[PDB]
């Protein structure tokens, strides 16, 4: 469709404090080109970024977010389940 498709990649587990890197390389566009990666970590902080990285403080599980936007402003978000423990 006209919308980009907006994919998560990362790991299914990580460890608190421990640098985790999260990837929207395979998001594609077939009605654009994607110009902007915003992320959110799902414990309050944001990055942006096609690879981003995040340290989580507590253990826990955290719904991450990346919304893509392309050229002509047409927008996709995608969901990714971390589970962190100590």
């Amino acid at each position: 469709g006209s919308a980009p498709i907006a994919k998560v990649t990362g790991p299914s587990t990580g460890a608190v404090g421990r640098n985790i890197e999260f990837s929207g390389k395979d998001s594609k566009d077939e009605d654009g080109k994607i110009v902007s990666y915003d992320w959110d970590f799902g414990d309050g902080a944001t990055s942006r970024g096609k690879n981003s990285v995040h340290a989580y403080k507590k253990a826990g599980t955290y719904n991450v977010t990346l919304k893509v936007t392309d050229d002509k402003g047409a927008t996709a978000t995608e969901s990714f389940t971390i589970e962190i423990k100590n």
